[PDB]
C-alpha cells in the first residue's frame, strides 16, 4: 500500500530510468517521472499519441502504470537559484515547480511522504574531450550536473520522504579504472557520487533511517551513451559481451530488478554501498 | 521448482537457518547440510520441536525442510575420509557425508538443483593470532573455510540447471584488520572472495553459473561465540556505530541471500555484497 | 644535476609542502615555492626576518636551499580567467604572473623545464558543514580549488617537463571511508583527486612518459587542518597516534620522504596510485 | 651496517636479484636463501662465473653476497620434514634450510638484521584452473606461498632490529581475474595480501616492525615460463596498454622495494604497491 516512487531522469524509453520504472512497476510501486525541461514536451506529446505504449507492456498481463510526470531540473536546487535566462527560455518558460525544492514540495502537496527515490541522470558539457583538456567549467559543470544533484536531491527529499526509505543512484567503473572515451569529467563525477554515496548513508542513516546506495551499471545504448560519441557506446557493448563472466545481452530490466531489491524492505540492512549490475565484467584484469 | 543446497546449519542461530527461512517465503524448496559432529543433536532438537517456533514464516507459512543430510567440508569424496574419523563416535552411524557423495545422493533423491548456499567456516586456532598460528591450523581454515566452497562448486556444478546461482559468506577481516579473528580466519576469507571472483569466470562462461558472497556484519551464532565476548563486543561496535542503529538479523542477510539466488540478480556476479548496516563504510567511530 | 621541483601550495613551515621541501632539499634537488597571494607578503616577510631559519635547518650539517618564491594561485588557468575583483583587491593588485599559465611561463623562462612537480593544496568554503548541508556553490568549490586545479596544473605543466618527470599531489582517507567533520564536499573532492590520478596517469603517461601518484597521508596539525574546527584535528592525531599499527608521532617530513622517492627516477615503474602514508591506520577496522 | 636476507632467489632473471642488485647500490649486505633443489647448480653457476655480468651495479660497484643458504620455505622446523624429502638426492647433502634453522644460523654467524625479502612462490597445480584444483594442490600453494610469508615472520622477528622491514612480492590476479594464473594462486596472493595488513598491526604494535607487499607487473623469471607464454602475452599486454609503455625490469621492483626497505618509508605498513607501470589502473585495452 502506497510504495511511491520518483525517478529522476527519464527522457524516453531507451535508458536505465525506464528499465527501472517497468521493474518497479511490475511490483506495484506508483511511479512519478522527473522529466528534464529540454525534452519534456516531446516525451508527453509521445507518451500521449501511444509512441510508448509497447515499451509499457510488462508480461502482457499486465503493463506500466505511471501516476505522475513532472517537469524536473536538478541544475536548480530552489527557484531563487533559476537565472533569469532559463526562467524566459523556450522550453521552460511555460514550466512551473521544476526545482528539486519545489518538485519535493509539489510531490508532497499532491500525494503526501514517498518512500522510494531515484537518481538516474548525469551530464556533461565536455563529456567529449579528455579529461586532461576539460576546462574548469566544463569540470565543474560534470560535477554540478551528476555529482552535487544527488546531494541535493537527498537534502530536499528527506522531508517528503518516511523513515526506512531508500534511494539509490546510477555509477560507471570509469571512477575506478580507466575508460578512455569517458571524459569531461565524467569519471571525476563518478568518482564523487560513489564517495557521497557513502558519506550520505552515514548522515541520512543516523538522522533518518533513510538508506543509500548507488548501482555501478554495465553498458546500455541509451541516448545519452550516443553524446559520448562505430561509438564509444557500440564498443563498449561489444567488449561487455565478449569479455564478461556472463556473455549476454545487458538490459535495462536487469539493472530495474536489483534497484527494485535496493529500494525495497528486502536490502535493509545495506548502505553506502556501490552495486555492480555488469554481468561481472568489473572482476576481469586481462581478456581472453 | 527451486531447489537450495544449504551447506553449513547447526541450529537455528546462525546465518544458514535466516537464509532457510528467506528463501522458503519464496516457496523455495531446502535441504540442509550438517556437519557430523552435530548431525545427530540437530535431528533429535527437530524431532523434538525445539525449532517450530523458529520454522514460523508468517500467519500462512511453515518452513518446508525437503531433507537434511550429514555433510562434512573436510572431505571431497569417500576415500578422504581418515580412519580416526571412521572409527569415530559421530561419524560411524553416518555415511555419505562427503562432498561428491553428498552431490550424487542430492541428485538421485531429487534431481537437479539451482540453488546453492556455503554458510561454513572452521580453523582450529581461530584463538590464536595470526602470527602464532601453525602451518596445520593456517592451512585447516583455508581448507575447511576457502577450499570447500570450490570444492561444493566443482561436484555440484553437474547437479545443476544453467542460470543457477550460488553465494557463500565472508567477513570484512578479509580487507580490514580485526584482531581477534586469527587462526588464518582473515586469510580464508580473503581467499574466498578472490576465489569467489574466479569461480565468477570459470561458472559464467561454462555454464552460465553465476557466484556470489555476502560479506555480513556480526551475529551472535554458535560459531561466533568461540572467538576470543569477542562477538559481544562486535555486536555492540556495530550497533553503535553503523549507520543503520538496528539490530542487524540472520534474515537481513537471508533476503539479500535469497535475491542474489533468484533470477532478479542476473546481472551480477563475481561481487562480495555487503549486508551489515553500512559498518563497512566508516573510517573512525563518531 | 638540475632536478627542479614546482612546490604549489606552501604558507609556513607547518604543513605538509614544508616537510616536502625540507626532504627534497636533502637530496639537492632545486626547490620553487608557489605562494598562495591572502598569505604570500606575510610569508616573505616572515622569511626575510629569519623567522624560517631554524625550520630550514637539515641535520646542522646542512640547511634548506630555496631557488625561488612565487605567487601562485590554483582558481585561475590563465590571466584571462581573473576577475577585475580579484586583480584590483588589496592583496593581489600588487603581484603579477600567479595564475597557472603565468606561473608555468615565468618558471620556464627564468629555469627551463622542470622535473618535479608538487601539487600541496585544498580548499572548500563550507568545509565546516557536512555534505548533507553543503550548498552547490561550496561544494563546487571545493571541487575547483581541491581536485580541478591539478588537472590544470598537469595540463600546464607538462609543457614545461621533461619525459620521465613526476608529479605528486596529497589526498585524505575520507574519500574512500566516511569521517565525520571532513566537510563541504572535501570528501568528494579527494575522491575526485584519487580517480583523476589514474585518468591523468593514462594521459600523461602515454603522451609524456610522466608519472602522477598521490599521497593519502595522516593527520598533521597544519594551518589548514584548524580551518576545520580540542579540535577535528586534535582528535584525529588523538586517534591515528593510539590505534595505528606504528603508534609514533606522524612528521610532515614522513610524507616528504616518500614525496621525494616518488618524484625521484626509483620510482619509475609507479603511476596512477594512491600511496598511503598514514603510520598504516588505513588497514584497521575495529579498534582495540 | 644493514642486513638483508632473501628468501627465493634461483638464478639471475627473477625480482629476488633485482632486488638484491638495487639494495647493493645501498651498501646493504645480501644473503640469500636458495630453494634446496636448485641449490648446488645455483652455486655452480656462480662458481663458475654465469653471474658475474649480472652483478656489476656499476663503474664503482659490484653486488657483495655475504652468503648464499639453502631454504625450503615448506618446512617450519627440522622436525617438519618427512623421509622421502630427507632421502632425496637435491636435499641430503644439505642441512638447516628449514625456516627456524635458517633463522638461527644467520643470526648465529652474523647477528640481528634488519631488512626481510619474502620472493617466493610455488603452485603443485598452477596449470590447472582454479575450478579443477585439488584439495591438496589448493594448499600446497597457500603453504608454500602465503603460510611462508607469517612463518619467515614468525621465525626471523626474534633475529631483527626494532624499526626492521619486510616485503613480499604479489600479483593483481588476487583482486582481478587472470585466467591462466592457476592451481590457488590467486587465492594465495590473495591470502598474502590480507596477511600483510594483519601482519602488519601484530609486528608494528609489539615490535615496532614493519611489512609491506609489492605487486609486480609480468618479468620472464624461470616461475614465470611455468605457467600455461603466458608470461609472453602477459609481458606483450602490458608493454602494449599500461600507461607507461617501457619495458618493466627486475631492478624496478627492486627500487621500490629498497625504498620500503629502508627508514625513508618509516610510515608505510600494511600496504599493496604496485609496481606494474601502471596496468592495473586501466578497466579496458584502448
Ligand atoms: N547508459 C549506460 O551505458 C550507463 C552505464 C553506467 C551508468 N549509467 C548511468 O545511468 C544514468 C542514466 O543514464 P542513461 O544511460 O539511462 O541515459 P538516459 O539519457 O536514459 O538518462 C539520462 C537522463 O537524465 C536527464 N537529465 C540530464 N540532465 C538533467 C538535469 N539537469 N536535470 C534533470 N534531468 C536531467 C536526461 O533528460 C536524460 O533523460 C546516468 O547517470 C549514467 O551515468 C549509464
Ligand atoms: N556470525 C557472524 O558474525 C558472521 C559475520 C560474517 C560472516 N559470517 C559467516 O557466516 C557463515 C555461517 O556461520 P555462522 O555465523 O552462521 O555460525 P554457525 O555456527 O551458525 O554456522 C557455521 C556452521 O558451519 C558448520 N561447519 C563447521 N565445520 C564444518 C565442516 N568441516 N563441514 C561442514 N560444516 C562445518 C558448523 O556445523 C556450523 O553449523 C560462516 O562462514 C561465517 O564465516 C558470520
Ligand atoms: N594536514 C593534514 O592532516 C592532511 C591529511 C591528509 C591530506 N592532507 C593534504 O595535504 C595538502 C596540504 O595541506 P596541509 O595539511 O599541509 O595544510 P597547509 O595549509 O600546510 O597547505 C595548504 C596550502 O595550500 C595553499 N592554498 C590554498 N588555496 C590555494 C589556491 N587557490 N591556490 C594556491 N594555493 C592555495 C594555502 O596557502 C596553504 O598554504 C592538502 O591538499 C591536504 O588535503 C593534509
Ligand atoms: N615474474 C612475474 O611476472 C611476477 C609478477 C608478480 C609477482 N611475482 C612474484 O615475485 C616472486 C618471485 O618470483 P619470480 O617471478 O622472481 O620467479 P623466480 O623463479 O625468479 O623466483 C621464485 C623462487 O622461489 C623459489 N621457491 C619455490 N618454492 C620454494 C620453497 N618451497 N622454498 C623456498 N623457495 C622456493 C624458487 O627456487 C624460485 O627461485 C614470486 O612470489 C611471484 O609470485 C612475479
Ligand atoms: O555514465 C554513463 C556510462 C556509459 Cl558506459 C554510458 C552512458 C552513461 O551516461 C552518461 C554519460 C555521459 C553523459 Cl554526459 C551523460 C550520461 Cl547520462
Ligand atoms: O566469520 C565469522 C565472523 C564473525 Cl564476526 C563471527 C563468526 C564468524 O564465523 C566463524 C568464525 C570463526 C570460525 Cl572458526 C568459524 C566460523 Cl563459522
Ligand atoms: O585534507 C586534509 C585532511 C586532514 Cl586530516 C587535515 C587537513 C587537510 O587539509 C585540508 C582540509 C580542509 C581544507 Cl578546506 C583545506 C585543507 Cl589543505
Ligand atoms: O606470481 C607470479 C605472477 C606472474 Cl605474472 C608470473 C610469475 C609469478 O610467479 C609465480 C607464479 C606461479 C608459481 Cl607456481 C610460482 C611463482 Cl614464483
Amino acid at each position: 500500500n502506497e510504495d511511491i516512487c520518483f525517478i529522476a531522469g527519464i527522457g524516453d524509453t531507451n535508458g536505465y530510468g525506464w528499465g527501472i520504472a517497468k521493474e518497479l512497476s511490475k511490483r506495484n510501486v506508483k511511479i512519478i517521472f522527473g522529466i528534464w525541461p529540454p525534452v519534456y514536451n516531446i516525451f508527453m506529446k509521445n507518451y500521449k499519441n501511444g509512441k510508448f505504449d509497447n515499451d509499457m507492456i510488462i508480461d502482457k498481463d499486465k503493463k506500466m502504470n505511471i501516476l505522475d510526470m513532472l517537469p524536473f531540473d536538478a541544475s536548480f536546487d530552489t527557484a531563487n537559484d533559476i537565472d533569469e535566462e532559463t526562467k524566459n527560455n523556450k522550453r521552460y518558460n511555460m514550466l512551473q515547480n521544476y526545482t528539486i525544492e519545489d518538485v519535493a514540495n509539489l510531490i508532497h502537496q499532491k500525494y503526501g511522504k514517498i518512500n522510494m527515490l531515484v537518481h538516474s541522470l548525469a551530464n556533461a558539457k565536455e563529456v567529449q574531450k579528455d579529461l586532461l583538456n576539460t576546462s574548469r567549467k566544463g569540470y565543474l559543470d560534470a560535477l554540478s550536473k551528476s555529482s552535487y544533484s544527488l546531494i541535493s536531491l537527498c537534502k530536499y527529499f528527506v522531508n517528503i520522504m518516511k523513515p526506512q526509505s531508500s534511494i539509490i543512484s546510477l555509477t560507471y567503473h570509469a571512477s575506478q579504472k580507466v575508460v578512455p572515451g569517458y571524459g569531461g569529467g565524467m569519471s571525476s563525477a563518478k568518482a564523487a557520487l560513489e564517495s557521497d554515496t557513502r558519506v550520505l548513508a552515514y548522515h541520512l542513516g543516523r538522522n533518518y533511517n533513510i538508506r543509500i546506495n548507488t548501482i555501478s551499471a554495465g553498458p546500455l545504448a541509451s541516448r545519452a551513451a550516443t553524446a559520448i560519441n562505430y561509438t564509444f557506446i557500440d564498443y563498449a557493448i561489444e567488449y561487455s559481451e565478449k569479455y564478461a563472466p556472463l556473455r549476454q545481452k545487458l538490459l535495462s530490466t536487469d539493472i530495474g530488478s536489483v534497484a527494485s531489491f535496493l529500494l525495497s524492505r528486502e536490502s535493509r540492512a545495506i548502505t553506502g554501498q556501490t552495486i555492480y549490475v555488469d554481468n561481472g565484467l568489473n572482476i576481469m584484469f586481462l581478456p581472453d
